[PDB]
């Protein structure tokens, strides 16, 4: 400090265009499976976008919930479950289960995308203490009492003197150290960019940080965080959201000597960022700073340091939330406009990107709203003609080959309006490669516009290539860095020869699925299934019972999902194939279902209920009661078979009816001359058995 790297780090945000992926409600296991394939395919067309963003934490009182797993955030979980068995206290995905973080990171890279991680300052912490969180109410005291009951973390905190102070400081410092820099090591370089939102509302207004100093000890936690990501990639690009500037002066507020970027919060609080009226004038003065000072936010100022510090903008597309929206703040002419003035020769815009729906708890759909697509096409065609005018222009920001598989057929192809393309409309002239180049490969067009880099490599080739691409139009030649890297298998599997898909082992124990409850299994590539030359791979369901349901959630993953009955009970037993197109190979997969706790099997094969009675909830006079009795809950049939609910005594207000298969509908208005408790019973009988229980609910009187 200072840094001679700050800012110069975040060099390639000058011009850059970032979207938003975020999904709502990651915690007690919501998280895992989830992927971004399916985003990815519907932005193919979109050849300017340049990074996402992603979650790590969720935003405001979300901000213990993390998409990515940790020893130490599992070991918080201690295994709490609901009423429907269900975890509670778990604000991570399980280590043993799925990495959806590092899939998500993986994917972009693939597409040729940086990435922009999304943590809330406040993280493990609650942003409101009088708040009790109902699906993780335990966390943030666990957290709290995990840093002052741990060896390794006492040995950090008494380390330097400048980590205790105001509010909870210590805590941050712990943050930082054990988590934040245990995720950035992990992951590598496959992060560009971290964001950290609440900045200023924790690290200043309650641990006595200030942003504005100059002096090195009055940055302290904003260097801990800082210095936790650039422990895993010391390029990584940092922000703090020290909320928004000044409509009479700059609109950044001033960067701390860790800022490498402006974070860029709009001006206005929730909701639309350009209603009322006056806050279109401000954002709109916001995106034109950036393209007057050329991409950097602070060269006004009396500061050396910051004159690096890269102008950033992090808007709203809809009219309503960063993530979600039904309606779009901006028209298609307005948001082009926008987008142009800020990145053309100006700096970066991260677009809060709405999604359809983004409760993981309310069937998600993980893909943008159709307006979004639509706007962001249209500035797509902007930036292709207008950005980078003359020379050819790479799309995104790297060009990703497949890896080399020694012995085998190697083939990929580049396509104009695709990989590259002639801003002007005149075309691509050619394409050729400079430097050290495989013997092998073959650069030819295939068709027109196509080009296709090709050949066989020998089964003795073990060393990756580095290499210039060079692609033409009448004005120049462009060019963009691409790599080979030789392939590395992953430990358990044998390799067949002849090249079949392989199962990893025969038979497969998957976890215990239990009667009348969701099941939830993955099968991932390079875990369960692999291909040792890299073909795409299908997987089917070819025996067994019909309550396992399996979709495809991306190349690499599968999901095993339905709800088994009480008629499933016991061992199940599967067969599930893995192909490539030309071989293929089958495994028995066996998941063991379990009966539902609580209700008592009798052995004479008769039905049973949850209690011998069942106390519902209270009615009113002359109000409509209602109350619904469900299986597994209420009622149970250790065997599965069909079962019919009937009156048998009780007063003649309630009555019953069936909704579903499931469930039985209690109906009925009761009135004030039946006050106090009213009892009822009613016979619960399948094909051959039968048996009685009692319902009481007590009608109170309404004076
Ligand atoms: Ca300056
Ligand atoms: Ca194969």
């Amino acid at each position: 400090v200072p840094d001679p790297n700050q800012g110069l780090r975040a060099e390639w945000m000058r011009g850059a265009l970032g979207m938003l992926w975020l999904p709502e409600r990651t915690f007690n296991g919501n998280i895992e499976g989830i992927r971004i394939d399916d985003f990815l395919t519907q932005i193919k067309d979109i050849r300017t976008v340049d990074y996402v963003q992603l979650p790590l934490t969720s935003p405001n009182i979300f901000s213990p919930t993390h998409v990515a797993p940790h020893p130490i955030i599992e070991s918080l979980w201690q295994g709490d479950t609901d009423a429907n068995g269900d975890p509670i206290n778990l604000v991570a995905p399980r280590e043993s289960v799925d990495d959806p973080l590092l899939s998500w990171l993986k994917a972009l890279r693939a597409a040729g995308l940086r990435t922009e991680i999304y943590v809330n300052s406040y993280n493990l912490l609650a942003r409101i203490p009088e708040d009790t969180q109902a699906d993780y109410p335990d966390v943030s005291a666990r957290w709290m009492e995990w840093c002052d009951t741990n060896t390794e973390a006492q040995a950090f905190i008494n380390s330097q003197t400048y980590h205790e102070g105001n509010g909870r400081r210590k805590y941050m410092f712990c943050y930082a150290e054990f988590i934040l820099k245990e995720y950035a090591q992990r992951y590598g370089d496959l992060i560009d960019a971290w964001c950290f939102d609440s900045a200023d509302n924790v690290m200043e207004d309650e641990c006595g940080d200030d942003p504005a100093s100059e002096d090195v000890n009055d940055q302290r936690i904003y260097q801990a965080f800082a210095d936790a990501c650039h422990a895993g990639n010391p390029n990584a690009a940092i922000a703090f959201n020290n909320s928004v500037g000044d409509r009479e002066g700059n609109p950044f507020t001033s960067a701390t000597l860790f800022d490498d970027y402006t974070f860029g919060q709009p001006f206005g609080g929730a909701g639309n960022m350009v209603v009322p009226e006056a806050l279109y004038t401000y954002n709109h003065d916001l995106v034109v700073f950036m393209q007057t000072n050329n991409g950097y936010a602070f060269r006004d100022d009396t500061r050396t340091w910051n004159d690096n510090v890269v102008a950033h903008f992090f808007p709203k597309q809809s009219t309503t939330s960063w993530n979600a929206g039904n309606t779009p703040c901006l028209t298609d002419e307005q948001f082009v406009e926008w987008t142009s003035t800020g990145i053309v020769n100006g700096g970066g815009i991260t677009w809060g990107t709405p999604l359809v729906r983004t409760n993981l708890e309310n069937a998600p759909v993980l893909t943008l709203q159709p307006y979004a697509l639509n706007q962001f096409e249209l500035t797509d065609t902007y930036l292709k003609e207008f950005q980078s005018p003359g020379k050819p222009n790479w799309s995104r920001q790297y060009t990703i080959l497949p890896a080399i598989y020694p012995g085998q057929p190697y083939s990929h192809n580049l396509v104009e309006g695709v990989d590259f393309w002639d801003p002007e409309g005149v075309g691509i002239t050619g394409l050729t490669a400079s430097g050290t180049l495989p013997a092998w490969l073959t650069i030819s067009q295939t068709a027109t516009g196509t080009w296709t880099l090709s050949g066989t490599p020998p089964v003795s080739e073990a060393s990756n290539y580095t290499f210039e691409l060079m692609a033409q139009d009448s004005d120049g030649v462009t060019n963009r860095e691409v790599k080979l890297e030789v392939i590395s298998h992953p430990a358990g599997f044998t390799n067949p020869g002849d090249g079949t898909p392989v199962w990893f082992s025969n038979p497969m124990v998957l976890a215990k699925a239990t009667a009348l409850k969701d099941y939830g299994s993955l099968l991932k590539l390079g875990v369960d299934f692999y291909d040792f030359e890299g073909d795409v791979l299908t997987i089917t369901k070819t025996s067994g019972p019909d309550w396992l349901v399996l979709t495809q959630n991306s190349d690499d993953t599968w999901r095993l999902s339905g709800m088994p009955t009480a008629a499933d009970a016991g061992e199940n037993s599967f067969t599930f194939n893995v192909s490539d197109g030309i071989l293929s190979s089958d495994t028995e997969i066996k998941i063991t279902v379990d009966h539902v706790a609580g209700f008592t099997n009798l052995g004479n094969g008769a039905p049973v209920w949850s209690s011998p009675i069942l106390n519902l909830t209270d009615g009113k006079g002359s109000f409509a009661y209602n109350y619904t009795l469900q299986l597994g809950t209420d009622y149970y049939d250790f065997e599965g078979d069909a079962l019919t609910i009937t009156k048998t005594s009780g007063p003649d207000w309630l009555t019953i009816q069936q909704t579903d298969a499931n469930s039985w509908k209690l109906s009925g208005t009761p009135i004030n001359s039946d006050a106090g408790e009213n009892s009822f019973t009613f016979n619960l009988s399948d094909d051959t058995n039968s048996t009685t229980a009692e319902i009481l609910i007590n009608v109170i009187a309404t004076i």
